[PDB]
């Protein structure tokens, strides 16, 4: 397959800023606030004592290390007499994967609007439903909070929706694994659900997702910092004062946390072309190997002519074609100019 | 029918620019407004890993790909506790198509001027006026916004109107298809005032549109962007604060997406000399088909014989009719020198 100069995807999951809300014993509401504070940490960075090769610095003496150095951070945390903390946003799966949202070349079109299509119907929807949906039901976009807290209760509201509210209830203890989330009485609704999204032309689910996060007394809250205070929040402004959230992209990073397919697999990594492990840095699916998403899309008709078959394929290659249709639900640019 | 050297014609559809507001539970508006973000990506183009000609670059080493590289973007998207979104905007039909802008050629001039009358009387503008009134009444010129929406709702009130604002609720699900507009009480009613602005040499038809959208929880605004951070928004100022917008000519794109008549027709296409598709990047009525607007007008006296005569035309001259005055609605310099 030649990557064509105009190939564009729109993506599927689009997820919502996590707004965040402090419920009070009352059970009334009230944003989260967060406020900046001034630190006296000790002059701990390796460059002001050590040079480089491993130099201790002279004028670095004993008496310039004792001098502290003040750095100012936003601090969150949930207030004192605060019940729990409210964590609301909202995730719509869509069907923007069937087609592309460019494609200057016809012929790169149909052994893509195809390769979906096979995709479907020899390998249901079913797998990447169910990972992306799991990451809603259990605090994945809460990614830190849930770290250190008592319980986290993911309830959830899907729009086109019959029944009564989808809870689920100390993530920590009961949801622990795939099989328990599928013990629900209504997850096949809802991944049947999503799977529907995504196969039906015009089809959408619209999730609103509300996690009540128990967390210890006075703790301290991590919404998403900005880019470049050594520590800036990113906020909006519910009620007329400012809040922190985590971002509509970090949702979408933490939805989207399903790549476990890879050389070494080890845990779910963020879904992208090389799939990049952000905590040590080297990617995994470097070019170099025969994994990342451009040596992968390279081979669709290869794929296609796999899943055309009557056998089912190996499973080395269809973990490949599911990182190649999240990749795709992912959207973005495939091209080269 | 020679090309004369000035043949130009002012458009008929004179849409605005959608100004979105942000309607509070309590029933009062705020225009919503965007702030840029700054995201981290990770190294997600196929140029930053591959040569052209599938080639890695080889200083895109495992932790090249790793350092997730700034992005500004304008973010805007509903704030938390909004009811809905209003968007709001009026269009203008006018008789500006009848005769040409300006003609240097007397019988260019009077042979597409009969060519419009021969039009009206013969195949009546009732096709025409209720492809560009279902754009209107049915969220089009809501580009990406009712793709993930719970519901939207336009109220249609026309100028010169006796009766009362016509609504045109749930579109997601009642108004799907052109019947289901016809079903309408004052559908009719709204149709024949097109059509008469059409008809009549100075009247004209004021439509003021305004489009109650039902989000989900900070759901994304997508409005239009600028023409070149890497999104930037294109905005107005509302109640002298910053609000994004959907431009003149992107609303008039909408309302005018209605060419589904040319080779392969597929979905409907912007109404355009050589219908190009954005999309897919490549140009449907290329002068290579006999559908390009300036081969079917050069055939204009052909067309005036055809619709002369008493019986009726066929569907496919019928159809290039309908593009040549679809073409002479939207107005533009038709002149070669």
């Amino acid at each position: 397959l030649k990557l064509p100069t105009n190939l564009a995807y729109e993506r599927s999951i689009d997820p919502s800023d996590v707004c965040f809300f402090v419920v009070w014993p009352d059970d009334r509401k009230t944003p989260l606030t967060y406020n900046s504070r001034t630190l006296l940490g000790q002059m701990e960075a390796a460059s002001l004592a050590y040079d480089v090769s491993g130099q201790p610095i002279k004028s670095a003496t004993a008496e310039a290390l004792a001098q502290g150095n003040p750095h100012q951070v936003d601090f969150c945390h949930v207030p004192y007499g605060a019940s729990h903390i409210e964590c609301s946003f909202s995730v719509s799966f869509s069907s923007e994967l069937r087609q592309p949202y460019k494609c200057n070349s016809s012929k790169v079109k149909q052994t893509l609007v195809q390769l979906v299509e096979l995709y479907e119907t020899k390998i249901g929807w079913t797998e990447l439903a169910t990972r992306y949906l799991m990451n809603i039901c259990n605090g994945k976009w809460l990614w830190k909070n849930t770290r250190k807290a008592y319980c986290w209760n993911i309830v959830l509201t899907p729009w086109p929706w019959n029944g009564e509210k989808v809870g689920f209830e100390d993530i920590r203890t009961n949801y622990t694994s795939r099989q328990d989330f599928k013990n629900n009485k209504n997850w096949s609704a809802i991944v049947e659900m999503i799977k529907t999204a995504f196969s039906s032309t015009d089809g959408l689910a619209i999730f609103e997702v509300r996690a009540t996060l128990h967390l210890p007394t006075n703790a301290m809250v991590r919404p998403s910092q900005v880019f470049t205070n050594s520590r800036v929040f990113q906020s909006t402004t519910i009620d007329g004062e400012r809040s922190p959230i985590l971002g509509a992209f970090k949702t979408g990073a933490a939805i989207a946390t399903i790549d476990d397919w890879y050389p070494e697999a080890t845990e779910p990594l963020r879904v992208g072309r090389f799939g990049v492990h952000r905590e040590d840095v080297t990617c995994y699916r470097h070019p170099s190997t025969g994994k990342d998403f451009f040596s992968i899309l390279q081979q669709a008709e290869h794929y296609i002519e796999v899943l055309s078959a009557n056998k089912t394929p190996a499973q080395e290659t269809i973990n490949d074609m599911h990182f190649l249709m999240a990749n795709l639900i992912k959207g973005g640019m495939f091209q080269h100019k």
